[PDB]
């Protein structure tokens, strides 16, 4: 009965890039009940001492219960320094007035992500 989030993380040990694939929401409706605005997905791998390379948004969308963003983020960093991180991420929306308001979110440890490149999905439930 959670607004669930499905995301696909890998690291390219040889390139040194971790790779980040936010794919789809379900059940979006038990956060964002007043369907009619954009929505986007916040996403950060903290700790981050640079936002330019490790805080992302992804495209805005209209929402729906089920939506698809097949987005990708890239970031260059070594397997210690992944290792050690945290994932998070939020679905945010934007009124009509540019107001923004994040409904609610996760925070996925990456201790977990395969060095030697294997690809893990998993569904990861956003709680308020």
């Amino acid at each position: 009965g959670a607004t669930r989030i499905q995301i696909a993380l890998k690291y390219d040990e040889k390139n040194k890039q971790f790779a980040i694939l936010i794919i789809q929401l379900s059940n979006l409706s038990a956060l964002l009940q007043q369907q009619d605005q954009k929505v986007n997905i916040r996403v950060a791998v903290l700790p981050c001492s640079e936002s330019t390379t490790c805080l992302f948004r992804t495209r805005p969308l209209d929402a729906s219960d089920t939506l698809v963003f097949n987005e990708v983020f890239w970031v260059s960093m070594s397997y210690p320094a992944l290792h050690q991180k945290t994932l998070r991420v939020d679905v945010c929306t934007t009124d009509r007035s540019h107001l923004e308001e994040c409904l609610g979110g996760a925070q996925i440890s990456l201790a977990e992500v395969c060095r030697s490149g294997e690809r893990s999905t998993r569904w990861y439930n956003l709680l308020s």
